Protein backbone atom coordinates (compact mmCIF):
# COMPACT_ATOMS: atom_id res chain seq x y z
CA UNK A 1 0.00 0.00 0.00
CA UNK A 2 2.94 2.37 0.62
CA UNK A 3 4.84 1.72 -2.64
CA UNK A 4 1.65 2.12 -4.71
CA UNK A 5 0.61 5.47 -3.15
CA UNK A 6 3.16 8.29 -2.65
CA UNK A 7 2.68 10.75 -5.56
CA UNK A 8 -1.12 10.21 -5.21
CA UNK A 9 -1.00 11.60 -1.62
CA UNK A 10 -0.84 15.02 0.11
CA UNK A 11 1.80 16.28 2.59
CA UNK A 12 -0.63 16.11 5.58
CA UNK A 13 -1.37 12.44 4.87
CA UNK A 14 2.38 11.94 4.10
CA UNK A 15 3.34 12.54 7.76
CA UNK A 16 0.60 10.15 9.01
CA UNK A 17 1.93 7.48 6.58
CA UNK A 18 5.67 7.22 7.28
CA UNK A 19 5.44 5.89 10.88
CA UNK A 20 3.65 2.86 9.41
CA UNK A 21 5.78 2.76 6.24
CA UNK A 22 9.11 2.70 8.14
CA UNK A 23 7.78 0.05 10.53
CA UNK A 24 6.84 -1.92 7.42
CA UNK A 25 10.22 -1.52 5.69
CA UNK A 26 12.06 -2.39 8.91
CA UNK A 27 9.78 -5.43 9.31
CA UNK A 28 10.59 -6.56 5.76
CA UNK A 29 14.29 -5.64 6.19
CA UNK A 30 14.49 -3.35 3.15
CA UNK A 31 16.75 -0.58 4.43
CA UNK A 32 16.81 1.70 1.35
CA UNK A 33 13.02 2.11 1.52
CA UNK A 34 13.24 2.67 5.30
CA UNK A 35 15.56 5.68 4.93
CA UNK A 36 13.18 7.50 2.52
CA UNK A 37 10.20 7.08 4.83
CA UNK A 38 11.96 7.97 8.09
CA UNK A 39 12.98 11.42 6.73
CA UNK A 40 9.28 12.22 6.12
CA UNK A 41 8.44 11.62 9.82
CA UNK A 42 8.52 14.90 11.85
CA UNK A 43 11.49 15.40 14.26
CA UNK A 44 9.29 16.70 17.14
CA UNK A 45 7.57 13.29 17.60
CA UNK A 46 8.82 10.43 19.80
CA UNK A 47 8.73 8.06 16.79
CA UNK A 48 10.68 10.43 14.53
CA UNK A 49 13.63 10.24 16.91
CA UNK A 50 13.31 6.47 17.33
CA UNK A 51 13.39 5.60 13.60
CA UNK A 52 16.37 7.89 12.97
CA UNK A 53 17.94 6.12 15.97
CA UNK A 54 17.43 2.74 14.24
CA UNK A 55 18.79 3.92 10.89
CA UNK A 56 21.67 5.23 12.95
CA UNK A 57 22.45 1.67 14.20
CA UNK A 58 22.02 -0.07 10.82
CA UNK A 59 24.56 2.33 9.23
CA UNK A 60 26.75 2.22 12.41
CA UNK A 61 26.58 5.80 13.72
CA UNK A 62 26.69 5.28 17.49
CA UNK A 63 27.34 8.91 18.54
CA UNK A 64 24.46 9.98 16.27
CA UNK A 65 22.41 7.00 17.54
CA UNK A 66 22.95 7.89 21.19
CA UNK A 67 21.95 11.52 20.43
CA UNK A 68 18.69 10.37 18.87
CA UNK A 69 17.83 7.96 21.74
CA UNK A 70 18.27 10.78 24.28
CA UNK A 71 16.29 13.15 22.04
CA UNK A 72 13.64 10.39 21.90
CA UNK A 73 13.50 10.13 25.71
CA UNK A 74 13.25 13.93 25.95
CA UNK A 75 10.14 13.83 23.74
CA UNK A 76 8.76 10.85 25.73
CA UNK A 77 8.79 13.09 28.90
CA UNK A 78 5.53 14.70 27.78
CA UNK A 79 3.81 11.35 27.12
CA UNK A 80 4.85 9.70 30.44
CA UNK A 81 4.37 12.87 32.53
CA UNK A 82 0.82 12.91 31.08
CA UNK A 83 -0.29 9.31 31.70
CA UNK A 84 1.87 8.28 34.72
CA UNK A 85 -0.22 10.37 37.15
CA UNK A 86 -3.56 8.63 36.87
CA UNK A 87 -3.04 4.83 36.98
CA UNK A 88 -0.05 2.74 35.88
Amino acid sequence: QCCEKWTLVNDETQAKMARMAAAAAWGLGQWDSMEEYTCMIPRDTHDGAFYRAVLALHQDLFSLAQQCIDKARDLLDAELTAMAGESY
